[PDB]
């Protein structure tokens, strides 16, 4: 089935020339497309194991079986000769600009996946729209283009990390020799977000002049897809008109939720409006303890906040509840105040902001315990991270037929294909794909490939790493203790862990046995690593090369027999040897 | 086969049990062991793969073909009955004591592969003495037990380098809204050799400590091998005395060398010196142009000294010089000063050291470059890093008939045996082998567990990872790529590499363009990974994971499927494309 291969590809491509590496004719074929400035994919097929057949199926379109041989959307052009002919006879720029719709891709969504989809599509001829709209938060936080992650997630979270690593970092320079006194420094909380915001304004111009170097049209608008191939943008003063196009990548992200109770859209505010508030939230509460809660409740405690986390049950559901533990005690003794077992009722407002001398509110939070006790106190800031959710009703029309789940995110192939063929989507959308930034790219890159270039490679989103930028940060790869033994039990499960302490830590006097890691490992099958775990600094950085490790199938023997590099934390992993059904303890 | 390894593996162990898992009377045999302190190796025939042929070999030892089966120093016990009887009559400990030599291992040498050999035959009921020396410096420095890493080696080098990271982190802290003025900032140089040594001293006495808990005699001696199974000891007060042992384990390590001029002894210092210094080095010059050299000057310089490097050809000799080249033009920029293609004539001294003031000299540093001219500058402390080199002819009386190379090295075959079959060696004394603390300690756990446990793991010395801590670090794993292109040809060689600038540098205002890294692969062997370099921070943390990768043989493809942790540095290895080849710059 080469056949259908090649017909796939032919029939979706925008502009595509057949070739071979030696060929000179070929040659001549690409340097007169260069010079005309048009943009192509090109398929060596001497570079290819069964390029043989392939040539030999080409006759089915084209009646010859030499190469090179062009196409564009679906039609045969014709060989060295004819292909000169046009361009010569100035017909050539009319003919590869001839399409059924006004565009061969439409991206609806300007974040991770979308703006990375459209461009990889351009690189291959593909005539490529990007449409990108913020809808305000309650408060009216609006911000440019480059999603959730540039503009109110990734970036300014880790950036805000970074202003509270360095307080440690300032506390810790007086062991190592240094002048300063620590208890005579404070933080400026609008100097931090005026950086923060600067950072942020070049990667929302970077992305206007990437698209823009990509010959990729821009559009500011609101998308709703009409019908399968009808998109219907709504501009910034409410005109209303409609575009075409033979794709449609669907890459609109979500936003966050608010809990159904009196006052919370009133008075509070989300992560959305947390990375350009004007004023230092001062005392604050934290409502929910997904990573997002524990993250940002993390940096504020550093920067000298007075922070409290609520939660309704436990921490970080869904990771390994070990870790989570050892996260939450990390914060916990470093100044992050818990109220466990506990949901909000009502916020009531007793002091309104104060938009001109720069300052928080005043709001009072009553709420209850899962006994029966009350809770109720004062606080500056609440700001809630209770989940996300899409918005797929703003986008798609229901006569159109794209099947949503029940939590109304869309129902995918392997390849990203909707129910609807020349649909597709990715990114958070995406149902049961893990929802985080370089997934997103990797789908919309690969699926433009193939879409436009006949390429075939798949999105693998099995055993992808994450880190949790926690005070103490948290990097895993794989399952969970608790997801392995419920899949093999417990008598096929061997875990191998120790504590131990950054050489960093010892002239500055931290703590001996808090930083932690453990292998999780299938006995039947070779001690295969099944998952990673880490507590300590700089998690993402020591995660990260293991990932590959376990996705070509590591065991702890690959482990053991590789060296450590001296002094690391990350060489702790080399020589771990106590298990946890030895009862040995793991401390330094 | 099996015949041969039963044989090798009952005439060495010191105390080995025959067994298997469920074994009521084995069960028996450990528990009077475990009663009476007696430690000691066990194989469990069951668990090995041909324990039937293991099983029916033993009679040709013991006569009979059942479990469990008790040997001392290759002489057959008893079974359980028997081994119960000499329990019973107090006839136990004068058996399992009984042995022709003193020790069934001497250890010479107490650093990191020797401490690491003797603590693992001990925990196999070996009987073991671990000897270890300081010989001074010329100015009269010393230290106590763990070796060269752990006194004058990697734990005060990367103290002082966290020490000199500190200062970019505190001028980095204004960038994210903390009130300190960087400029009003000053460095006490005791102040932190002070917190250094503390820590040293912990380990000091956390070893002799190990030693003692695990049944270890500890000898504070000077050791001289003048017969196969002899060793010569001498005291602190010269008293001269000889043990015997069975086996035999080198690990004497190398000290630094001296270029022969003269003033050179007299006026200038080593590492071994810096480390616990009394003073401020001030106006310094480091001759050489190893890692050492470099991590030195680099400190000195973030530490706010006034810092010369005499380079006699290149930097980093037997590194990526690419590489090489990038980590210099970092320090240079950031305040190092270079005297390249310059050799040292003489040292004259112009003040005598200031011990009681506690301040350092004053010398005139005469020399010249590769062309002729004439090199001459003062300064108050020469540091010289020219090479290490071992010191074996106070080790190694020529009649024992040990062989050495050239280098004074000494010649092992892959499981570390000398040419004298109860003698080996480990560490940076066997020829050939990679010189860091990991290898040597890897290779004594090893070795000690052939000798008395029956295990057969060989030391794996191939593509072990190292790091080197300047200002801007380097971590590398594999081949360099002049060596791969030398091996291969260039044209069966791509080289992907990528420019990076870690988020956090954005805000500080930190450099666009600096931060490096590239794979180095093999065009016909499947794009192979032959090589992996990265510059930037936390470039050990970096590195390490990707070093298990590596091991078990992977591709480029094998990158390109993992997906990346975001925000990190190092997922940029999960999506690197620019080739050299293709003259793309890498820029980003
Ligand atoms: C606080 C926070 C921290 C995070 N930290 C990390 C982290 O450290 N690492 C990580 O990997 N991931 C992190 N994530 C997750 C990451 O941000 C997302 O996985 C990623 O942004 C998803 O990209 P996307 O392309 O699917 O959608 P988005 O990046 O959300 O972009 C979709 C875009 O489409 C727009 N849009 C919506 N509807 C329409 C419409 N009708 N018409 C036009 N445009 C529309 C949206 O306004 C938005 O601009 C974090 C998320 C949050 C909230
Ligand atoms: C400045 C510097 C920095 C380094 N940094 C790193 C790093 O970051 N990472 C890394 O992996 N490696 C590093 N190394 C290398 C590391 O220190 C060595 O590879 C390691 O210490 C060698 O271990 P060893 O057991 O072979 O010998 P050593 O650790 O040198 O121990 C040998 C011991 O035997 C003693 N001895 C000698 N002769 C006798 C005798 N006749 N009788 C009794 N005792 C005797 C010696 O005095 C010494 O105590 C560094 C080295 C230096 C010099
Ligand atoms: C609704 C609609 O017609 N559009 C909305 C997006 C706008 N883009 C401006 C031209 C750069 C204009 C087009
Ligand atoms: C609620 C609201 O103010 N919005 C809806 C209409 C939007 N028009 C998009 C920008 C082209 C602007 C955002
Ligand atoms: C006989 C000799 O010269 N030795 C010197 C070193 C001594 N150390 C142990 C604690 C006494 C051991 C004896
Ligand atoms: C065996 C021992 O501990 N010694 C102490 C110091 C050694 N060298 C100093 C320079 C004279 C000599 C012997």
């Amino acid at each position: 089935g080469t056949s259908q291969w090649l017909r796939k590809t032919v029939d979706s491509a925008a502009v595509i020339l057949f070739s071979k590496t030696t060929c000179p004719y070929c040659k001549k074929v690409k340097d007169v497309l260069a010079e005309a400035k048009i943009k192509h994919a090109t398929i060596e097929l001497d570079q290819l194991s069964n390029g043989s057949a392939i040539q030999k199926c080409l006759a089915s379109f084209s009646k010859i079986e030499t190469v090179p041989q062009m196409f564009v959307r679906g039609k045969f052009i014709g060989d060295s000769q004819t292909v000169l002919k046009y361009y010569s006879n100035d017909e050539l720029a009319g003919i590869v600009n001839e399409s059924k719709y006004d565009y061969d891709l439409i991206v609806i969504g300007g974040g991770s996946g979308g703006l990375a989809a459209g461009k990889e599509a351009a690189k291959y001829g593909a005539k490529t729209a990007v449409l990108d709209y913020v809808e305000p938060t309650p408060i009216g936080t609006t911000w440019g283009l480059g999603g959730t992650c540039v503009n109110v997630g990734c970036i300014p979270k880790k950036l805000m990390h970074q202003a509270g690593l360095l307080s440690h970092a300032l506390e810790d320079a007086e062991h190592f020799g240094w002048s300063l006194d620590r208890s005579k420094i404070s933080h400026n909380w609008s100097t931090m977000v005026e950086g923060v915001q600067s950072h942020i304004g070049s990667l929302n111009w970077g992305y206007k002049v990437a698209l823009r170097d990509n010959q990729v049209t821009y559009l500011n608008a609101k998308g709703r897809l009409i019908s399968p191939h009808e998109v219907q943008i709504t501009d910034k003063n409410q005109k209303v008109s409609t575009i075409t196009g033979n794709k449609i990548i669907l890459a609109t992200g979500e936003r966050p939720k608010y809990p159904e109770i009196p006052g919370a859209v009133e008075y509070g505010i989300t992560s959305d409006d947390l990375f350009s508030l004007p004023y230092f939230p001062g005392k604050t509460l934290v409502i929910g303890a997904s990573y997002v809660a524990l993250e940002c409740a993390g940096f504020l405690a550093s920067l000298g906040g007075d922070v409290t986390v609520m939660v309704r049950s436990i921490l970080l559901r869904g990771f390994d509840q070990q870790m989570a533990e050892k996260v939450g005690d990390y914060m916990e003794n470093h100044g992050v105040k818990f109220a466990k077992l506990c949901v909000p009722d009502e916020i009531k407002q007793l002091k309104v902001v104060d938009t001109e001398n720069n300052k928080p509110g005043l709001l009072l939070v009553k709420g209850h315990y899962t006994d029966g006790k009350k809770f109720e106190e004062e606080f500056e800031t609440v700001i809630f991270a209770v989940g996300r959710e899409p918005q797929l009703s703003k986008v798609l029309c229901e006569t159109v037929g794209v099947k949503l789940d029940k939590n109304g995110r869309v129902v995918c192939t392997d390849d990203e294909q909707t129910t609807v063929s020349n649909v597709y989507a990715i990114g958070d959308i995406n149902a049961g794909k893990p929802q985080l930034t370089p997934v997103a790219i990797q789908a919309g890159r690969y699926l433009a490939r193939r879409l436009f270039a006949g390429a075939t490679e798949l999105t693998d989103y099995s055993n992808v790493a994450t880190t949790v930028f926690t005070p103490l940060e948290y990097g895993a790869c794989g399952l969970s203790e608790e997801d392995a033994i419920e899949k093999y039990g417990d008598k096929d499960i061997e875990v191998y862990h120790s504590n131990f302490k950054p050489l960093e830590w010892t002239v500055a006097h931290r703590e001996d046995n808090v930083c932690y890691m453990k292998l999780v490992c299938r006995k039947s099958d070779n001690m295969r690593v099944l998952g990673l775990h880490v507590l300590g600094p700089n998690a993402g950085e020591i995660t990260q090369g293991y990932a590959v490790a376990i996705k070509m199938g590591a065991t702890k023997a690959d482990f053991d027999r590789t060296i450590g590099i001296h002094p690391t934390c990350s060489e702790t992993f080399t020589t771990l040897h106590v298990t946890k059904k030895s009862g040995v303890s793991p401390i330094v």
